[PDB]
């Protein structure tokens, strides 16, 4: 990605926006029951804890594009991709803005809780206030499009969430790229069908695990992706460094299913609105917004197919098996490729990867040490066909010591228990019983752990 235009917001016909600089994180009543060492994350240039200036970090996401252009092996990663695509018979036709909004099959109704975007933000306009949930009634919305319009920049908010120590001295604050309401509308207006059935069919057809229950997925990712390799990695700052190129071969994949493209060119080339500075970036994905986890892992299966092509002059890729989520990718192959020679196809495209899991080196991966969703696989010892998704206990510890709303604290261990049972009985038990080594979690409800594993049986 790459700043081409950036200039005061009241020279280009926009206002300065107000950013909250003050975190609504607090040490929780179990902050000294665990371990850890993240910190929220920094939010201001005002702070004590850095040691690099704050705003060149937050646009340091925004190196610049390499020069490269649309080649054969991305060609035939489009028609090979676009083939699969076409065997689900999507309907390529628009949905009616009511449902868009409500929500259809596959495409759940629109969160009413995360901001409407610009202008709605300047005057204290919500999501709620332009959609009535009990009357259904969207008046406030139409007269809101109809004034409004589209194409409006997208507001960039600080990520208000804990940190590594080294992220924060670091600068390295991750940020969101909200779109306007008015925005959101017209692309589930536009390609709502698609992305109805990328959630409905989660899998290697797809190529997407977005959507998806990890608790019953899990299970199905073994037989999905069969072949002896097994094969994933890291991407370093995947939205910002997305060439160019490989939206405009995201066009011809829609194209190929139907659909107009002209709405990704707002995404390619986007519009963007921060505290007082209008920016427009060249490249890049904007982060967290209008249909965009569809897409970026659209956009990684044409990257893993190319590379792949790239590194191996003899592939079938019928046998190349993908799932993606977003910059978050597993796959496999029929026989043992090498992770490190297709890695490095990315340097020439402007994409940095690495061995998964912050690894020193490239190593062979099966499903007792591969990861995916921060996810390990490990299967129950009764019905080994059933696959618990395996998250890490370093992080739930890191979780429980921090809170935005104490009042919730009965929701945030109930989440954290659901992630931590799956990991073993024993590991469950010393989790339970170190809350309720402390007054605040002996009065919490903690579910026994075989009420957990039933149902989750009680689910396949
Ligand atoms: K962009």
């Amino acid at each position: 990605g790459q700043i081409k235009i950036s200039k005061h917001a009241n020279e280009c016909g926009l206002p300065t926006i107000h950013t909250p600089s003050k975190t609504k994180l607090q040490p929780s009543v179990f902050y000294d029951v665990f371990p850890g060492s993240k910190e929220p994350a920094v939010l201001t240039d005002n702070d004590p804890r850095l040691k690099v200036n704050f705003k060149e970090a937050l646009f340091s996401k925004y190196k610049g594009n390499t020069e490269c252009s649309l080649n054969q092996h991305m060609e035939i990663a489009i028609a090979h991709y676009s083939a699969q695509l076409i065997t689900l018979d999507i309907d390529s036709k628009p949905i009616a803005l009511e449902d868009s909004v409500f929500g259809i099959e596959g495409l759940e109704a629109l969160d009413l809780n995360t901001s409407a975007g610009f202008p709605y933000v300047t005057m204290g306009i919500k999501k709620r206030d332009l959609i009535n949930n009990k009357t259904k009634d969207i008046s406030r919305l139409k007269e809101a499009l109809d004034k409004y319009g589209v194409d409006l920049p997208m507001i960039t908010f600080l990520k208000d969430e804990l940190r590594k120590k080294e992220k924060i001295s670091a600068g390295k604050t991750r940020v969101i790229e909200a779109s306007s309401i008015n925005d959101t509308i017209l692309f589930r207006t536009t390609f709502g069908n698609l992305f109805s059935k990328f959630h409905l069919n989660p899998g290697v057809v797809t190529g997407s695990a977005v959507g998806c229950d990890p608790e019953t997925f899990w299970s199905k990712i073994p037989v999905m992706l069969d072949g002896d390799c097994i094969m994933a990695f890291d991407y370093t700052n995947y939205d910002g460094s997305i060439h160019p190129v490989w939206f405009q071969a995201l066009k011809k994949v829609l194209e190929n299913l139907s659909f107009q493209s002209n709405l990704i060119d707002r995404l390619c080339y986007s519009k963007h609105l921060f505290k007082s500075t209008y920016y427009e970036v060249a490249g890049g994905v904007p982060s967290g917004c209008s249909g965009t986890s569809i897409f970026n892992t659209m956009i990684n299966n044409i990257i893993i197919r190319t590379l792949v092509l790239d590194a191996y002059k003899n592939i079938d890729l019928d046998k190349l098996k993908i799932i993606a989520y977003g910059d978050d990718v597993i796959f496999s192959y029929k026989y043992t490729l090498d992770m490190e020679a297709i890695a490095n196809e990315g340097k020439k495209y402007g994409l940095t990867i690495t061995p998964a899991d912050k690894s020193t080196e490239f190593k062979k991966l099966d499903y007792n040490n591969v990861t995916f969703l921060k996810r390990g696989f490990k299967q129950d010892e009764k019905h080994t066909f059933l696959i618990h998704p395996t998250f890490p206990v370093e992080e739930i510890y890191e979780s429980i010591r921090w809170t935005k709303k104490p009042s919730q604290m009965q929701e945030h261990v109930l989440s954290l228990c659901h992630l931590m049972w799956h990991n073993g009985r024993k590991v469950y038990e010393d989790f339970s019983s170190k809350i309720r080594s402390v007054s605040a979690g002996r009065a919490l409800y903690i579910p026994p752990y075989d009420l957990l594993k039933h149902e989750w049986y009680e689910k396949f």
